[PDB]
């Protein structure tokens, strides 16, 4: 079987030598590419990757896009996001990684989430899936805020420092960190956190600072990245569940 990531950026995903290590690993015949489609194409170009791929992932910007494309399960339609496409249907692995990342954890409230995109979405369903209630959405833009149909309350960048303050817990959930960028919120409103949370795989100023700040619990986007895999797999029906330690577990240390 073929699959592959498409998004926009994903030249530099992690993915494809992950997967390709394990099917090896693993004695299987399958192989895992890449796609960089710029937004403008993808019409054109998802239906040249649905004919030649059993099987992919979807990234920004193209986990709501993709939708119109494949049969959403009842949770990617509730997420309004597919990042796990096999054979015509889609799903939400996304935030099956964020629950399965929090394990053993107990997520304290109000929750914010900064990010109202697919990657949000994931994690305020996840959120709600363990019970959280009081879940505060920071966003940027007005479209993304109007897509969010979830029992949270909206608030824009600039009020980020003081909500998070009354907060107890924050997600980041955008690109803000990957080329190293920070987000508006202060020391003072940070420290007092118990859990800070970025989606981003590796470290970032938030993260970074959160340390510094002796925050109890600070977790980046590798263990999400471990569990949506995982998903995946089991999904794809290739799921070796020593293998896939072996390898993915690398992601870990």
């Amino acid at each position: 079987m073929k699959f592959c990531i498409i998004g926009y950026p994903v030249r530099h995903s992690i993915s494809p030598r992950l997967y390709n290590e394990y099917f090896k690993r693993a004695g299987m015949n399958h192989s895992y590419g890449m796609e960089e489609i710029p937004p403008e194409s993808f019409d054109t170009e998802i239906r040249r990757i649905l004919e030649e791929y059993d099987g992919f992932n979807a990234t920004i910007p193209h986990k709501e896009r993709v939708m119109r494309y494949v049969e959403p399960s009842e949770d990617a339609q509730r997420i309004k996001a597919v990042n796990c496409v096999f054979r015509g249907k889609g799903y939400n692995t996304d935030w099956v990684g964020v629950v399965k990342s929090l394990e053993g954890v107990e997520v304290k409230e109000p929750v914010v989430v900064v990010g109202a995109g697919g990657a949000a979405r994931a994690v305020i369903y996840a959120l709600l899936q363990m019970g959280v209630k009081d879940i505060w959405v920071v966003n940027r833009t007005i479209e993304r805020a109007k897509a969010l149909d979830f029992p949270v309350k909206i608030f824009s960048l600039d009020q980020l420092d003081e909500v998070v303050k009354k907060a107890k817990s924050l997600f980041n959930t955008t690109s803000v960190g990957m080329k190293g960028e920070e987000l508006p919120v202060s020391d003072d409103s940070l420290k007092n956190l118990s859990l800070v949370y970025d989606v981003i795989y590796f470290d970032t100023p938030l993260v970074v600072k959160a340390r510094k700040l002796g925050v109890k619990h600070i977790i980046k986007g590798n263990l999400m990245f471990y569990y949506q895999a995982m998903e995946n797999l089991k999904i794809w029906g290739i799921y070796d569940e020593e293998v896939f330690k072996e390898v993915f577990g690398e992601v870990l240390k």
